[PDB]
């Protein structure tokens, strides 16, 4: 039963296994560089192991060290995004389950693709520098020679030498600091995770970072200039902790701290534990962005404790948290509320599936990432179309309160492991034993293994969403002589995440003529609304039916912050715009030096660059 791990160049789980990291490193903001090493306590799974790999991404290595001697290591050539592979001769053959410490020297390169090193000026406070990682997916290869594969979970503790006017966090619970005796200018952070991990939930930050209590485990994490804004926006976390708790079992990490990266932090949040990241682009004022929130929370159980094998399974990851996120939601704001967020994911699932194409490989829920870099692939899927299957299961197996029977004991059973889409279905299938005809109706294959729409779409309430399409319909409809029928009292019974959805039902049938566009911005003033998602939709909307008013407020947005969900199709609904290409292209290479590197490539595939 092989299942071995293609984005890993790594010997795989069923030869070794890393157990424990101890780091020790020092940040240096001089040469953008973190030197230290990386203490891996390895257990052999075989008899007479002689030598093992490890994956490494742009890593200079200085020695390794084993039973205090320098052992002979070999670079081999490397293979594209997956990096480096690092071959260690052990210097004594080991025994099945023996253990021993393999202590590397190592230095990143400026160009790390796990880090963003921001100068002073790139932060809210300008007078101090600041460096954040992001390891998910195949990224921590990229700090430190590592298993870089989700297979396999081990316990850390870390050690970091900063500049002392600076803090450091890691995904970890915080141990204390003290002057580093080896240089006074700086000082160590240390940090202990005790609850086995993939390390791609490793993670670290360095900078001027304050913090406020928001709950009775829960601090908000910032450059001072935001911590009041992040500590309201936030402050419903310990209630979302609470139902999540009851829904999926005791919270195992600790601590639940929120830390709020600068602008350019390339995802919404990742679950990084005892540590959730999140983007500023959150902070609304209303708390409107919340759902974000519920799902890295989530995740302290979908996803951390029970955990894709490979990422081939990322769905499982992703498509769990959206459930259990949307219960959240549900408890909190109601079924009918639930509902609505279901059905606009629907819609989201429709808008990938429209723009990878019905047959491509991206679109199926199992994807096949031989030689596919992660981050090329990422998208909605794995979320929404996981998430409908799920949802589809729920309304087969008899609704929520069953279903949710069945999510408590999967992470029961799975918790500290890695697993398959075979093994959730075949737990599915042993819990569900007495409904296993229902089950046998699930067209299994299409499901998991087809591209497209999934072969069903389940049942959605509409009581909040028929406003929505109802106003969208109207505008779509008009013509010029219609135009003078619309007015702010269209918004008033409309919650902001209506409005929202009035916008992506519209900008699904974009372009629409510039003289609507223009009569929206007149009566309904879209262009003030500063909510991210809002104006994300707004401003697409605004370009691609050719308002050139809108360019540089498009390139505004996608330049001042740099969270993909928005920088990417604003920029490359700024290069399809004519009027607006070559600005467009223009504005991407005098920033691409100082993006964040994976947005950086991301962005310059999509323009067709380089
Ligand atoms: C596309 C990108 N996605 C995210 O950031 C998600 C976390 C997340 C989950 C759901 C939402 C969401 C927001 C509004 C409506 C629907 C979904 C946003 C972020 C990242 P994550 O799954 O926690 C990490 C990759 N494991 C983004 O939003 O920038
Ligand atoms: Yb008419
Ligand atoms: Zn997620």
């Amino acid at each position: 039963p092989e299942i071995v791990d293609t984005c890993s160049l790594a010997s795989p789980a069923s030869v070794c296994r890393t157990k424990h990291l101890h780091l020790r490193c020092s940040v240096d903001f001089t040469r953008r560089t973190l030197t230290g090493t990386a203490a891996l306590t390895v257990q052999s799974q075989e008899d007479n192991l002689r030598s093992l790999v490890l994956d490494t991404k742009d890593l200079t290595i200085e020695k390794v060290v084993i039973n205090g001697q320098e052992v002979k290591y070999a670079l081999g050539e490397r293979q594209s995004y997956k990096g480096s592979p690092m071959e260690i001769s052990l210097p004594i053959a080991l025994s099945k389950n023996q253990e021993i410490v393999i202590e590397i020297s190592f230095e990143t390169s400026p160009k790390s693709s796990a880090l963003q090193w921001l100068t002073p000026e790139q932060t809210s406070g300008k007078e101090h520098p600041y460096l954040f990682s992001q390891c998910q997916a195949i990224h921590c290869r990229a700090i430190l020679p590592c298993q870089d594969t989700p297979s396999v979970k081990l316990t850390y503790t870390a050690e970091v030498s900063v500049p002392k006017e600076l803090v450091a966090l890691m995904s970890a619970i915080r141990d204390g600091e003290t002057p580093d005796p080896e240089d006074p200018s700086r000082k160590i952070y240390k940090f202990i995770q005790k609850v086995p991990i993939p390390c791609y939930l490793i993670a670290l930050v360095v900078g001027a970072l304050e913090s406020r209590q928001i709950g009775p485990r829960t601090l908000v994490w910032s450059e001072k200039e935001q911590v009041e804004k992040s500590a309201y926006e936030f402050s419903e976390t310990e209630s979302m902790l609470k139902i999540a708790e009851d829904l999926g079992g005791p919270y195992v990490w600790g601590q639940y701290d929120l830390l709020v990266l600068p602008p350019s932090f390339p995802y919404g949040g990742m679950e990084n534990p005892c540590l959730t990241f999140v983007t500023p682009t959150l902070l609304a004022g209303d708390k409107s962005l919340s759902n974000v929130i519920a799902h890295e929370i989530s995740h302290s159980w979908t996803g951390n404790l029970v955990t894709n094998k490979t990422w081939d399974h990322f769905w499982l990851n992703e498509g769990h948290t959206v459930y259990l996120e949307r219960h959240i939601c549900g408890r909190l704001f109601g079924e009918k509320f639930r509902h609505f967020n279901a059905l606009g994911g629907w819609g989201e699932l429709q808008n990938s599936v429209k723009t990878f194409g019905e047959t491509h490989p991206f679109t199926k829920l199992v994807v096949d990432l031989t030689d596919i870099d992660p981050d090329v692939a990422y998208s909605s899927v794995p979320y929404e179309k996981g998430f409908a299957l799920l949802f589809y299961l729920e309304q087969l197996l008899g609704g929520p309160e069953i279903f949710l029977g069945f999510l408590k004991a999967y992470v029961e059973k799975f918790s500290y492991k890695s697993i398959t889409t075979d093994d959730w279905k075949d737990f599915l299938y042993s819990y569900f034993k007495d409904k296993v005809d229902v089950l046998n109706q699930v067209d299994w294959n299409a499901w998991l293994y087809s591209p497209g729409l999934p072969p069903i779409k389940p049942n959605y309430d509409m009581t909040l969403t028929n406003a929505c399409i109802a106003l969208s319909q109207r505008w779509i409809t008009a013509k010029e002589d219609d135009l003078n029928s619309f007015n702010a009292t269209d918004l008033k019974d409309l919650s902001s995440h209506q409005l929202n959805e009035f916008l992506a039902q519209t900008l699904q049938r974009a372009p629409l003529p510039l003289g609507h566009i223009k009569r929206m911005q007149e009566v309904y003033n879209f262009n003030a609304i500063n909510n991210s998602e809002i104006r994300f939709r707004w401003l697409r909307l605004c370009i691609q039916s050719k308002w050139e008013d809108a360019i540089p407020l498009a390139l505004k947005m996608a330049t001042e912050q740099g969270r993909m969900k928005f920088t990417r199709p604003l920029f490359k609904d700024l290069a399809a715009f004519d009027k607006s290409h070559d600005q467009a292209v223009r504005t991407y290479q005098e920033h691409k030096a100082s993006m964040h590197p994976v947005t950086a490539m991301l962005v310059g595939k999509d323009l067709k660059v380089d």
